[PDB]
């Protein structure tokens, strides 16, 4: 009778029957199931309360709504959208379907990976951010656990980026541009920093730039990469321009030695590659966006270019509990 079933997966998921053979992928939680209807296996996302504080909130809310504004094979499309829950009174939680992957990229960037696998994950991460900056979005917050791969190499980005306080158990953002660690103002290729970091974890198989907060965060990037101009230190607050001119200063190694020819492949094609490849991070991995490659320049590299011309409710402010809610339950039943 019911068009819900619920099953104990920590947490319980009440699906549409067409979803079975629930079971958890990762953790809002996620499971892989089978779709009857469409005969096929679907990735399905519970938001338990989305609109039980505004952080959660505004996030649900424009990530549902955002969807509808992209559609490319390398950003996430949604299959379906449901509660099961009958009226806004009892509303509670929003389930997200879309196709199931095969791995997530954190997963992928601790294999080896040839030069055609690593150039065409790139090509694709590229892909999605020129479509999103193409709609007006500018992510800001590009992460690998935020990207999954399928098994043919295939790539989807998950997320729409930034718009706090978290009251539970934390956000990664080593991936963030200069920009965004010490709040200047950005422009398209802030994500083209976040590529270079993830380019260059897949070589190096560690994290470029960790850290507790953005102190040690930034302490890494110049130690790595050198202290920046002053024409860089002009764009500051004059509050950030203090501490960042006061930090000991820093030469800046050399891209060869922050990724030696040994963390790459034993054939003159493969020895030609590993050089785009560095070339292309040393334009990726600048402090300064005055001079950091661009989606545009960067999708013509020679690293990347070998793979397309077919490949070319708005926000809203501070709302209540309640506010929240009916936004977030209006979208889902359009
Ligand atoms: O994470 C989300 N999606 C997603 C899809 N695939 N994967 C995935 C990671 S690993 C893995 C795997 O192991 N698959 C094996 C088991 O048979 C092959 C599959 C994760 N989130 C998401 C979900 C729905 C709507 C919106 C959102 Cl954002």
């Amino acid at each position: 009778d019911n068009q819900f079933y619920s099953v104990e997966v920590d947490s319980t998921f009440t699906v549409l029957k067409r979803y079975q053979n629930l079971k958890p992928i990762g953790s809002g939680i996620v499971c892989a199931a089978y779709d009857a209807v469409l005969d096929r296996n679907v990735a399905i996302k519970k938001l338990s309360r989305p609109f039980q504080n505004q952080t959660h909130a505004k996030r649900a809310y424009r990530e549902l709504v955002l969807m509808k504004c992209v559609n490319h094979k390398n950003i996430i499309s949604l299959l379906n959208v449901f509660t099961p829950q009958k009226t806004l009174e009892e509303f509670q939680d929003v389930y997200l379907v879309m196709e199931l992957m095969d791995a997530n990229l954190c997963q992928v960037i601790q294999m080896e990976l040839d030069h055609e696998r690593m150039s065409y994950l790139l090509y694709q991460m590229l892909c999605g951010i020129k479509h999103l900056h193409s709609a007006g979005i500018i992510h800001r917050d590009l992460k690998p656990s935020n990207i999954v791969v399928k098994s043919d190499c295939t790539l989807k980005i998950l997320d729409f980026g930034l718009a706090s306080f978290m009251m539970t158990p934390v956000v990664t953002r080593y991936y963030r541009a200069p920009e965004v660690i010490l709040g200047m103002g950005y422009k398209e290729n802030v994500d083209i920093w976040s590529v270079g970091c993830i380019m260059g974890e897949m070589v190096r198989h560690k994290i470029l730039f960790p850290g507790r907060d953005y102190i040690d965060q930034w302490n890494k990037v110049i130690e790595q990469l050198g202290t920046p101009c002053p024409e860089f230190m002009k764009k500051l607050q004059p509050t950030v321009r203090n501490y960042v001119e006061n930090r000991p200063k820093y030469a800046g190694l050399t891209f060869p030695k922050l990724f030696p020819d040994s963390l790459f492949p034993d054939s003159e094609h493969n020895k030609l590659k590993a050089s785009q490849a560095r070339d292309l991070l040393s334009k990726m991995l600048v402090i300064d966006p005055a001079k950091r490659i661009s989606v545009d320049d960067a999708l013509q590299h020679p690293y990347i270019n070998v793979w397309d011309p077919a490949e070319e409710q708005l926000d809203e402010r501070e709302h209540t509990i309640e506010e929240w809610k009916e936004l977030i339950y209006k979208e889902v039943m359009n």
